[PDB]
Parts: C-alpha cells; structure tokens; sequence
DNA sequence: CTGCAGGGTTTTTGTACAGCCAGACAGTGGAGTACTACCACTGTGTAAGACAGGCCAGATC
C-alpha cells in the first residue's frame, strides 16, 4: 500500500479477486461481483428503499418491522436500516 | 522564461500463440408462468352569512 497508493485499502483486494475467480471460470459469479460495490445498490440503493417506503405508505415502525423480518429469515438482508434512510 | 522537437521514462492496449470451460442457440409439448385488461366503484371537497318580510314591543307625543 505505501509504494503505489498510501492507504487505498479497497481496490487492491477487488481487482485481484474478481478476475482471479473468472480465471477457472464459470461466469455466474462475475455478475454478482461486478455489481457488488459501486453500481448499484447491492443490496438496494437507500433512495430506492426510501421511495418504496414513503410511496407505498409504510409506517416507520411498520417498515422496520418488515426489515427485521426479511433480514432474519433468509438474509442476506435486502432493505436498508432506518437511520440510513 | 516561452516555443517545439529528438528521444527518454513508465505504462498502456492489444495482438500474438494454444487449450477449454460456459452458457447461448435451437427443439419440444406444454407446462404453469407472469403480467394484462376489465369491472364497478370509491375518497377528498362540511358552515356561516344576507336579505326579505312579518309583526309585536315599546318608546315618543
């Protein structure tokens, strides 16, 4: 890190790994991994969450209720928590 | 100091071999899928005032 960046932790791990996987490759993973960080969501971008709360009329406590449920059962939580909304 | 010009630097950007796995293509017969209109039918507009005519009460003469 010192010679080529100086404190850039994320990328060194990311570029070796995605491509290392697609080395002995079935592709399946490349979709999930190429989506994984910057575009988009992964889970769902907090703006899409916010809209899907505000615009379907979910009570805050109701929303969180759902969030807990989807998180605990088979999760891999999707929805973003309240304080990040 | 500016201007451009040989080449330096490191690094891009791709082509070069050759083998190989993945998943798309195409079939099927239809499955049961997913998304579609369509059907009546709804919810939110929410309280005062002005104006005419009566006529009785009661003051004023």
């Amino acid at each position: 890190a010192e010679k080529e960046e100086g404190g850039d932790v994320k990328s060194v791990c990311l570029t070796l790994f995605l491509l290392a996987l697609r080395a002995g490759n079935e592709h399946k993973q490349a979709d999930e991994l190429e989506a994984m960080m910057q575009g988009r969501g992964f889970g769902l971008h907090p703006a899409v969450c916010l809209a899907i709360r505000v615009n379907t009329f979910l009570s805050c406590s109701q929303y969180h209720k759902m969030y807990r449920t989807v998180k605990a059962t088979s999760g891999r939580q999707i929805f973003q928590p309240l304080h990040t909304l």
